[PDB]
């Protein structure tokens, strides 16, 4: 409906109970006034605009006389702020589009909010590729909010992406570790314990043991790739590189590039590693 009702008999109820959750702004106007000439094409641009964040409910004051008399109406125009159930705010006259904005400003959601909620549904219909950006946008925004670090956290795991989850779970307030984020450390946790192998375990020991032993290191980075811990893989490879390119007998190099191509070029982190190898080879 563009997000404009026309208010008569049938609906003025219906929507001022709509107004429990959506903003609904009221507008009495008539075809016969010139301040309201130039105040409808300000106020229905905003409604198509802002879709469906708040309700433009227009009573047309010649048609609807019952209705006008029982709002107190004393001026044409006026535009009355409807919000849980109540009035809020308003004003009698024709005004500047950014007076209109200062009144819709203090009540419609943070773009953080919107933003939330836009990903809230992607990731409600398993689209989680396209909530990413607005969850990365929607944190930031928020100064690194608990609630929406949670829906970021769960995104990245969809993706693949269990380590960047980690680190934004990390930052969740104490009193937001509820059980939705109890559900998603555990999710973690089972993870990286079942990526924590007994041949991981006891490489991992003899690398410790003989940390400049680089075929030792090969061996183990390529045990990490094959469970999925690649930031560990290539950073223990491109260590040893950085020490001696013809690491192993070439065979750190050659492994450090298979990890590469078997990540594919999609990969990010496998694109930052090939970006640092080019340069640290030529
Ligand atoms: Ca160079």
């Amino acid at each position: 409906v563009e997000n404009i009702v026309n208010i008569n008999e049938s609906n003025l109820q219906q929507v001022l109970e709509q107004s429990m959750t959506t903003p609904v702004l009221f507008y009495f106007w008539s075809e016969r006034s010139q301040h309201c000439l130039q105040l409808t094409p300000i106020l229905e641009s905003l409604a198509a605009q802002y879709n469906g964040q708040f309700i433009l409910a227009k009573l047309d004051c010649d048609a609807e006389q019952m209705i006008a008399a029982q709002f107190g109406l004393r001026a044409i125009p006026t535009v009355y702020l409807f919000q849980n159930g109540q009035p809020v705010d308003g004003f009698q006259g024709p005004q500047p589009e950014e007076a209109i904005r200062a009144l819709l400003d203090k009540v419609l959601p943070r773009e953080e909010e919107l933003k939330a909620q836009q990903a809230m549904q992607l990731m409600q219909e398993s689209n989680y590729t396209d909530a990413l950006p607005l969850l990365k946008d929607a944190w930031q925004l928020s100064n690194q909010n608990g609630e929406i670090g949670l829906l970021l956290a769960e995104t990245l795991i969809a993706l693949n992406r269990s380590e960047d989850a980690e680190a934004v779970l990390k930052t969740i307030p104490l009193q937001d570790q509820d059980t939705r984020y109890q559900g998603l450390v555990a999710q973690i946790e089972l993870l990286k314990q079942a990526a924590d192998t007994p041949e991981i375990q006891q490489l991992q020991q003899q690398v410790a043991e003989n940390p400049e032993d680089a075929a030792l290191a090969t061996q183990l980075a390529l045990q990490l790739h094959q469970v999925g811990r690649n930031e560990e893989a290539l950073e223990l490879l491109f260590g040893h590189l950085r020490k001696d390119l013809t690491a192993a007998d070439g065979q750190t190099r050659k492994t450090f590039q298979e990890i590469l191509a078997a990540l594919g070029t999609g990969d990010a982190l496998a694109s930052k590693y090939r970006r640092q190898l080019y340069a640290l080879l030529y």
